């Protein structure tokens, strides 16, 4: 499949934040510090992030390798057949109620376009870049995006492997 290895890839280089070569415990504690300090947002975030960061791999991408990191080749081989099975979604799903906490910058418990545009600039985005991602994941037209519609947007990019408006989760296709 064309479309997985290329929006799986788009995710694998856009979460190895930390440059080691694999998705560890180490990208998630050094995204922590490193987004809290870089853009603007409501100081306070870094406990609330170093929290939401180490549950998503302690409690979700842990299972994969049962405890150590993981490299792009294991990451494509492991996630590609586990994929195939109807009800393995929640080991591929979860990460998402603790990234919705996590990009919430301004501290009310829903993201704006800007808030949105600020992470995407974060990864080495263009702001003009997140509105396609942005407006395809707003399911109850708000102008705002809720756990809700975080949720069936990233279901959809990680476990259907369809085209449509929600294939762009994470911005351009690498």
């Amino acid at each position: 499949s064309d479309l997985w290895v290329q929006k799986m890839k788009t995710y694998f280089n856009r979460i190895d934040f930390d440059k080691d070569g694999a998705i560890t415990r180490m990208d998630f504690e050094s995204m922590a510090e490193r987004f809290a300090k870089e853009s603007e947002m409501k100081a306070e975030h870094a406990k609330v992030l170093m929290d939401s960061l180490t549950g998503v791999w302690d409690n979700f991408l842990t299972a994969v390798a049962g405890g150590k990191g993981i490299d792009e080749t294991t990451f494509i081989n492991s996630m590609k057949e586990m994929v195939k099975n109807p009800e393995a979604k929640s080991v591929v799903e979860g990460p998402l109620p603790l990234f919705f906490r996590a990009v919430d910058t301004n501290e009310d418990n829903n993201i704006s376009r800007d808030e949105y545009g600020i992470f995407f600039g974060m990864l080495g985005l263009d702001k003009t870049m997140a509105p396609a991602s942005f407006d395809a994941i707003d399911t109850n037209n708000d102008g705002l995006l809720s756990l809700e519609e975080f949720v069936i947007a990233g279901s959809d990019f990680f476990m259907n492997d369809g085209d449509s408006t929600n294939k762009v989760f994470w911005g351009p296709l690498v």
